[PDB]
DNA sequence: ATTTTGACGCT
DNA sequence: AGCGTCAA
């Protein structure tokens, strides 16, 4: 009752750019725009592999993950941009360069956590009760929230898409009760009137579109972002949660779409997010974990209370290259030789980002994948990483891994190396 | 033969 | 530390 709490004390969005590599290419290359395209890496192999898709070619049942000559059976006519290669590898340098681009823009409006190179979380509690003070009891017209989805409206007692958007966010804002400056779902409106106010900006300044999510928390609003894509943004309220929990999978849940979401459906009998408030919260606990059962019992009601952290810079810095098949590495000097490719291009970054972002690296992890192993990573180890050098790196890197090598004449290397790994860790102020 | 990335938890 | 999970 009077002391159960809700989880209403945040507004948080979540905002991600719509199929953002894609979106990079066709800024760059107008004839692409409007187009169904993908983004590939690489070109020898089956023509190489999608990792980005635009709208149009998703409609023909491109996906991620897909060869190019494969999506060319589903869509003859699309249209492909390549990663750039530098030094032997696909480099990623201008998808960085431009999620900085939006990074910088989101800030502008609120503390940003930088979830993924085209995701961030926003914190916009304050900047909601500041907005709420200057506009003092006035009215929020549909015409402050034009591309904005209510979720569960309309409701109750138009066959068209904007029709059943407009006609749900008029039910809304008819409901809405914008006397009270502490109600919750007012402080999601406001917060969803800023969040198209910092998508216009996105778009305006860098010509990128996206989605965003507006709930209480990161998780509902992560989930809300993913409901109306794309350039489209979702208001998830606290009241909604019950119906859209009913049928939810559990697996669409941020951290559930693992092992840990399997064995929750398996151990519990159960498929749906809502199913989860049958359970209270130490039999959670007592099949999931302390932590993992409290998080389970709070989020199955819309409740979760992990912060938005101040973070707009990646706290790591890598470069890694794949092996496959018959390529796999099996001679010393070409591990060496890779090594060096790998830590040229981290040199690189690093450098730069000692420059603009007044901080050195102080570890370099190195990670391999041996031929067999099944893992993603068979050995990691770690070494000083003292001074910004190619060559200094990738000698260390061998130095740590160069005992790994099973092979009596050490000119061979095995078992052949299928995956090399450079992370630069440990940031100190500089 | 998806590849190339980040962030965070466990012991 | 080194390994594993989950996600762009
Ligand atoms: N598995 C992957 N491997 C390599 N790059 C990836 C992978 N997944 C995503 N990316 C890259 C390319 C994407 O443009 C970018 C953002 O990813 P993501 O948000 O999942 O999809 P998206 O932005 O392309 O489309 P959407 O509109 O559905 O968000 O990160
Ligand atoms: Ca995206």
């Amino acid at each position: 009752g009077p002391h159960m709490a809700t989880g209403q004390d945040r507004v948080v969005a979540l905002v991600d750019m719509d199929c953002f590599f894609v979106q990079v290419e066709q800024r760059q290359n107008p004839h692409l725009r409007n187009k169904p395209c993908a983004v590939v890496q690489y070109k020898s192999w089956k023509g190489g592999g999608i990792i980005a898709v635009s709208y149009e070619a998703r409609a023909f049942g491109v996906t991620r993950s897909m060869w190019a000559d494969d999506a060319k059976k589903l869509c003859p006519d699309l249209l492909l941009a390549q990663v750039r290669e530098s030094r032997g590898k696909a480099n990623l340098t201008k998808y960085r360069e431009a999620s900085v681009e939006v990074m910088e823009i989101m800030s502008r409006f609120a503390v940003i956590e930088r979830a993924s190179i085209d995701e961030a979380y926003v914190d916009l509690t304050s900047a909601v009760q500041e907005r709420l003070q200057k506009l003092q009891g006035q009215p929020i017209s549909a015409d402050l929230l034009p591309s904005t989805y209510i979720e569960g409206l309309p409701q109750g007692p138009t066959v068209q898409k904007e029709g059943m958007r407009k006609q749900g966010l008029f039910q809304w804002l008819d409901s809405l009760q914008i006397d009270n400056l502490t109600s919750p779902d007012l402080q999601l409106t406001v917060g969803a009137v800023i969040v198209e106010e910092m998508r216009a900006a996105i778009e305006r300044e860098t010509g990128f579109q996206c989605s965003a999510g507006i709930s209480h928390n990161k998780v509902l609003a992560k989930l809300a972002c993913g409901l109306n894509k794309p350039n489209r943004q979702t208001l998830v309220s606290h009241g909604s949660v019950p119906q859209l929990f009913s049928q939810m999978p559990i697996r669409k849940i941020r951290s559930l779409g693992g092992k840990l979401g399997a064995s929750v459906i398996e151990i519990l009998g159960i498929e749906y997010m809502g199913e989860l408030t049958q359970f209270t919260e130490s039999q959670l606990q007592s099949h999931f974990g302390e932590k993992n059962g409290s998080w389970l019992y709070a989020m199955c009601r819309g409740i979760e209370h992990d912060p938005v952290k101040p973070r707009q810079l990646p706290k790591t810095i890598g470069c890694s290259k794949n092996f496959p098949g018959k390529t796999a590495l099996a001679t010393r000097e070409q591990v060496q030789w890779w090594l060096l490719q790998l830590a040229q291009e981290l040199e690189e970054r690093l450098t730069k980002d000692r420059n603009d972002n007044d901080r050195v690296a102080t570890q370099l992890v190195v990670s391999i994948r041996v031929q067999g192993d099944k893992r993603l990573s068979s050995l990691r180890r770690c070494c000083a990483l003292t001074r910004y050098d190619a060559h200094k790196m990738s000698h260390d890197a061998f130095t740590v891994i160069k005992n790994c090598n099973t092979s009596g004449i050490q000119t061979e290397w095995s078992p052949p190396l299928t995956m090399l790994f450079l992370c630069a860790t440990k940031f100190s102020a500089s």
